C-alpha cells in the first residue's frame, strides 16, 4: 500500500565516494578497485572553466597533483588518464568496500538514484530521470560535480551517471562512466542550452498503473485507443510518443490490473485534454513521469 | 541548484537490517550493539492478530524461538523482552557495524527517511512526514513490519519510527523505537481510523522559501498578514496554525530571502484562496508540505 518516489539504498555507493582535489580545486570522486574516477575538469580554476583545452591543462599535472582523500586517509596515486570526460586516477589500494559494478549508458526516460556528495562526503539519495532531453532535474550546489547516479540488481550497483555541469536554467548535466556526456553538453562554462523537455510516455503510464494497483482508479475512462491515434494527441502535449517496445515492457503491469495498454492510452489521452480538474493522481497534482514500468513493478513487488 | 525531495543516505542503516522469525511469521528487525528492536507481533500468527494478548502469547516463547539472521548468518539470542509494541532480542554478537546512534520520539510535521525492508534486506529508501494524524504515507507491502524511519546529524544516526501497521484506508502506523505507537493506533488487525490529515503549514512555508532559492518566484504577492489572520485561512482549509514557535524556526529563511515570515504568509494565503491556476512550483501542481525548515536549509546549504 501506497507509493513512493523512492531512491535505491545508498550504502554500496557510500563506500565508493572519496574527495578529489587538484590544485585549489575539490571535487568528488568513485573509487573502485584500484581506480578513481572524477570529472576531468577537477584540474580547471574557475578561469580555466570559460575555455578549457583539457590535454594542454593536463601536460602540468603530475600523479602527486591529485590528492585523493577516503574517510579522512590519502590514498596514493599511481597513474592517471582522461577518457572523454572523466578522471581515472589509478591508486595504489583497491577500495575494499568495492561493491559487485558495471558501467551502463542509460536511455532518455531511465530513472537512476544519485547519492549528492559534497567534499567525498554523501549529503542525501534522491530518484531522478535521465530526460528526453538529456538534462537532469537535480538537486546539486558547489563541489556536488563528481556524485554519481546508479541503479541496483540484488548486490551490482550499475553506475549511469556522474554529474559534470548546471546549464544556466539549473537543469543539469553529465555523463555516463566512460566520460561521454548525455546529450550534446560540453564541460565548460558557456551558455548550453537545452531541447524540448518532453514528458516520458512510458513512465506516465506505468504510473497509471501503480495508481490503479493502489486504489486511484478516478481517472479510468470507458474508452480505448490506437498508437497512432494516441501519439497524435501525445505530440500536441510535449509527451513522447509511445512504441510497441513500450507497450511490450507495459505487458506486466496490463497482466496484473486488466486494463489493456491502449485502454491506459486512452484515459491518458482524456487527462491531457481535460486536465486533472483539481483532483489528484497517488497525491500527485500533475502526471508523474520519473517513475519506469521496472520501477513500478520493484516497488509494487517489494524487490530487495 | 533544483530542489528534490531527497533522503538520508541510507547505508549506516542497511548495516542494521536482520530478519527476525518466530514460528511461521518473518519480520524485519533493527541491530545496534548486542540488541534486535522488532515488533512484538513478530509472534503471531494471521489469526492472532485479529485479538492478541502479547503477555500471553509471549509466555510460549523462549530465546531460541526467534530466529535472527545477519546477512546469511544466524545470531544467538541470550535474552529477550517486550518494551511496549517492540521486542529487544539479546544476541551474543554486538553489531560491528552500529553506527552512533540515539532514539527520538519526533513530533508531527517531522519528516525522516525510510529505509523499507523484505526478509532483513533493504528495496529502497524515501522520504515521510509524521502526519498531524499521526500515520504517514509510506510505500509498504507484507513483510515490511521492522523497517525504520531516521535523520541523520553528522554521524550519528537519530532512529524515530519502526513501521507496525497498515490501516484500512492504505496509510501507515507504527512506533518510536521505545515500542510507543504514534497516535492511537494498536498493533491488532482491527479496523481503525484515522483523523483529519492537515496540511503542515510551517513545512509549506519553508518549501515557499526553497521555491524563492531556486528561481520559482511567480507566487509571491504585494501582502502581508498577521498570525491571527492567516490562521483563520489556515483552519478553513485544513491547514495546521502557524506559531510564533514556527516562524522562529523559518527566521533563518526569511534571511537569506529577505521575505518576513508574515509575507511568505499572506503570499500562502492568496495561493489557497486563488489556487495554482494551472502553474507549478518546484515542478509540483500542488503545495509541498513534506519538507520541514531545517530539510530546506540542510538541502539549500549542501549538510553532508
Ligand atoms: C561542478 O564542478 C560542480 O560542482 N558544480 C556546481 C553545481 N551547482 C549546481 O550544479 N553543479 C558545477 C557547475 C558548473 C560546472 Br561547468 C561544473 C560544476
Ligand atoms: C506488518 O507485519 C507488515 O509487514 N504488514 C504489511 C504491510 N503492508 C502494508 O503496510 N504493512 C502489516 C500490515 C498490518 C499489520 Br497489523 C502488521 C503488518
Amino acid at each position: 500500500s501506497g507509493f513512493r518516489k523512492m531512491a535505491f539504498p545508498s550504502g554500496k555507493v557510500e563506500g565508493c565516494m572519496v574527495q578529489v582535489t587538484c590544485g585549489t580545486t575539490t571535487l568528488n570522486g568513485l573509487w573502485l578497485d584500484d581506480v578513481v574516477y572524477c570529472p576531468r575538469h577537477v584540474i580547471c580554476t574557475s578561469e580555466d572553466m570559460l575555455n578549457p583545452n583539457y590535454e594542454d591543462l593536463l601536460i602540468r599535472k603530475s600523479n602527486h597533483n591529485f590528492l585523493v582523500q577516503a574517510g579522512n586517509v590519502q590514498l596514493r596515486v599511481i597513474g592517471h588518464s582522461m577518457q572523454n570526460c572523466v578522471l581515472k586516477l589509478k591508486v595504489d589500494t583497491a577500495n575494499p568496500k568495492t561493491p559487485k559494478y558495471k558501467f551502463v549508458r542509460i536511455q532518455p526516460g531511465q530513472t537512476f538514484s544519485v547519492l549528492a556528495c559534497y567534499n567525498g562526503s554523501p549529503s542525501g539519495v534522491y530518484q531522478c530521470a535521465m530526460r528526453p532531453n538529456f538534462t537532469i532535474k537535480g538537486s546539486f550546489l558547489n563541489g556536488s560535480c563528481g556524485s554519481v547516479g546508479f541503479n541496483i540488481d540484488y548486490d551490482c550497483v550499475s553506475f549511469c551517471y556522474m554529474h559534470h555541469m548546471e546549464l544556466p536554467t539549473g537543469v543539469h548535466a553529465g555523463t555516463d562512466l566512460e566520460g561521454n556526456f548525455y546529450g550534446p553538453f560540453v564541460d565548460r562554462q558557456t551558455a548550453q542550452a537545452a531541447g524540448t523537455d518532453t514528458t516520458i510516455t512510458v513512465n506516465v503510464l506505468a504510473w497509471l498503473y501503480a495508481a490503479v494497483i493502489n486504489g486511484d482508479r478516478w481517472f479510468l475512462n470507458r474508452f480505448t485507443t490506437t498508437l497512432n491515434d494516441f501519439n497524435l494527441v501525445a505530440m500536441k502535449y510535449n509527451y513522447e510518443p509511445l512504441t510497441q517496445d513500450h507497450v511490450d515492457i507495459l505487458g506486466p503491469l496490463s497482466a496484473q490490473t486488466g486494463i489493456a495498454v491502449l485502454d491506459m492510452c486512452a484515459s491518458l489521452k482524456e487527462l491531457l485534454q481535460n486536465g486533472m480538474n483539481g483532483r489528484t493522481i497517488l497525491g500527485s497534482a500533475l502526471l508523474e513521469d520519473e517513475f519506469t514500468p521496472f520501477d513500478v513493478v520493484r516497488q509494487c513487488s517489494g524487490v530487495t
